[PDB]
């Protein structure tokens, strides 16, 4: 389960880094980048945006516990957000959220 | 062999990418973050850097296969760059070469 949990935690943590390191006018054209050449999709998280949880099935939770272990208490892993499916983790930069999409 | 490939490939490709859309002055800032909290250390790769290949055990050719077959033939896979053992993968930017140890 570690190491499922830690290439998803890699992915992320080199997402946000790409984002946070960004030029501020290639920022949309990197998202661009990202979601094609990379298959990371990367959308700005709303409060109100609505998710369901991965199920209770194999090592989900263990997955689940050891990402949070690295990424944070506070990061969400659904299996869809506003009805999309995919694997989906929260980040933040600073006070800005944000979804990462697989 | 496919699953570690791919795994290396993404990595590779999400660093590149932080590289390619980074501020022009955060860049060795960005270089720092990815080696300190990612464990990911690159390199400007000069044509005089000497390298050793991995062996030829287990799946380390299948890897190595797989792995050019997403980044590039002419992608250099080594377990040494100028005696300093670690995973060496190499890529461009452009006309620049780069090193990615992990």
């Amino acid at each position: 389960a570690q190491r499922v949990a830690l290439q998803l935690v890699a992915i992320v943590k080199l997402t946000r880094t790409a984002l946070l390191y960004s030029d501020p006018d290639l920022r949309r054209a990197l998202l661009q980048d990202l979601e094609s050449n990379e298959g990371v999709r990367v959308y700005p998280r709303e409060k109100t945006d609505k998710f369901k949880l991965q199920p209770d099935e194999s090592v989900n939770r263990l997955i689940e516990h050891d990402i949070r272990s690295r990424l944070g208490d506070d990061t969400v892993i659904a299996q869809s957000v506003n009805d999309i499916p995919g694997v989906w983790i929260s980040f933040k930069i600073d006070d800005d959220d944000y979804w990462v999409a697989l």
